């Protein structure tokens, strides 16, 4: 099993977070255009994926922690039910974030 | 006091300045969607600062030199006035910055 | 001569490819809006490309390999002709990739 599925440095960083439901770590985040605040990854847009959270969080915090660099198996993140593969595959394609296959 | 707050390596580049007006060291940039061109970051949207300017500027500089990587003390960087601050911690969400408390 | 004009770390990552002709190696690429997949940066926007491919393609695969951070010498990439100076120059802005001559 594996969690970095690369050699590439993973690094962290906080944020705001617009979560307000409890979410489970390696969750995709996007920014929230109205306010700003970073939530949970709609899927909607190839690239738009800015981070993965760190640890699970309850709903209420103000802010949140996540990697914004690395290379991470596909495998072990929790994506948007349905989500289109194509959009899946580049979610991070333009962040330093990127994943793969465990293998 | 600190500028660095993070042991992620701060890694430069160069990039086309749209800045006419003298601004100085440490001042979030954005891109100019009009003219492509790197500008001061207007605080409108979290995630659009795509660097911190290096050294300061005249405002006559047809380049100029960003840090494109690292983790900032939120406290070295010279915010726009009244600028949000969800949108503010978000700031460069997306790109290989980041910031905290120095600490 | 050169490819790496930096010593910043280049990293490579997959994506779902949705480009139908061949295309050479060290093409800026950009997703596609309406797929989600990635194809040749067309230079209309700076901080679009979000990618240089590493190796080149038939125009068939469903994906490909590209770099996703790194100091590129200008140039060694293939630009689209005719692209704007300013859009080039900031081509990767806001991505872990940039670029600058040899020297």
């Amino acid at each position: 099993v594996r969690i970095f599925a690369g050699n590439d440095p993973a690094h962290t960083a906080t944020g705001s977070s617009g979560i307000s439901s409890p979410t489970p770590a390696l969750t995709p985040l996007m920014l929230d255009e109205a306010t700003g605040k970073l939530v949970v990854w709609d899927g909607q847009k190839a690239g738009s994926a800015v981070g993965i959270l760190v640890l699970p969080l309850e709903g209420t915090e103000t802010a949140l922690t996540y990697y914004k660099s690395g290379t991470f198996a596909t495998e072990a993140i929790h994506w948007p039910e349905s989500v289109d593969e194509h959009k899946k595959a580049n979610a991070f394609a333009g962040s330093a974030l990127s994943h793969a296959a465990l293998p």
